[PDB]
């Protein structure tokens, strides 16, 4: 009859080396922003958004990743 | 009949060196912001955001991720 | 008849090494906000929100992460 | 008669062993300076320093030192 | 009659060892500097400095000093 | 009569060693300086500065010095 048998070995590696990460600088929306509205009609939703939004500075030293499925299925 | 086994063996390694992690300089939203509105109309719901909103410095000194999925399913 | 047998074996490391974390700098709504409204009307819901809002200066010296499923299904 | 010697012998080690050096942040800045002046006089001679001036940040990561005269004099 | 031996001997060692140094931040600046001046009267030298002079930022992975005399003297 | 002999030995080590240097930020700038002069009158030399002078960075990934004088002096 039947035999299965699952043994998948992982000795794998994901690595990072630096020195030195700086310096860095992210300035977004400096500028000057107007937004002048007159005799505006909405009749359905309105969603909005104005200014300096959602900006993300994001410096991780590693970062690294690793994913790993495994499935074994049988009917 | 069935025999079914699942050794699946894992010595992985996720890893990050980092020296020096730093001078990091996040500015949103330097600028001027101005809305002038007159004489709207609204029949619906709004949403409005004015300004510096949901702004992310993230800066781990490691980040790294790992993940694993195992599954084993049988009918 | 069945046997059944699940004896993953994990020995996995996730790792970080930072020497120095630091001089982090976040500076949202720098800028001036000026919102100026006449003769508005409004026939359901407003949610407004203006300024500086939920902004995020998140500095792990780690943030390293394991995400681990077993799932063992028998019908 | 006269007979000498000068045999001073040294084995001496000046040392250090730092892990990490950093995170440092000097602001000698940032100032409002103002020098309103009127009728003033002056028969000899004038040095003058106005603002940020001669402002140091040393970070070596030894630093150390060692001074050592010898001196053998005769008459 | 005279006889003179000057047989100093070292093995002196000034030493450092630092893993990692970073992360500086130096600011002498950002500065108003206001000099107003009427009806002034000099008659001997003058020197002036006016602004952000001289400031200095001075990292040395080292910066070990060894300073080493010898002077032997006859009459 | 006279017999002199000057044999200083020297088996002197300065040393360093440093893994990382790094993230140096250095700012004397960003300066407003006013100068405003009347009336006045000068009989000697004059030496003016007015700015941003001067200012240094110096990241010397050593920067270790050994300073050796000898002086055999005879009358």
């Amino acid at each position: 009859s039947v035999q299965i048998v699952y043994k998948p070995v992982d000795l794998s590696k994901v690595t990072s080396k630096c020195g030195s990460l700086g310096n860095i600088h992210h300035k977004p929306g400096g500028g000057q922003v107007e937004v002048k509205s007159e005799k505006l009609d909405f009749k359905d939703r309105v969603q909005s958004k104005i200014g300096s939004l959602d900006n993300i500075t994001h410096v991780p030293g590693g970062g690294n990743k690793k994913i790993e499925t495994h499935k074994l299925t049988f009917r």
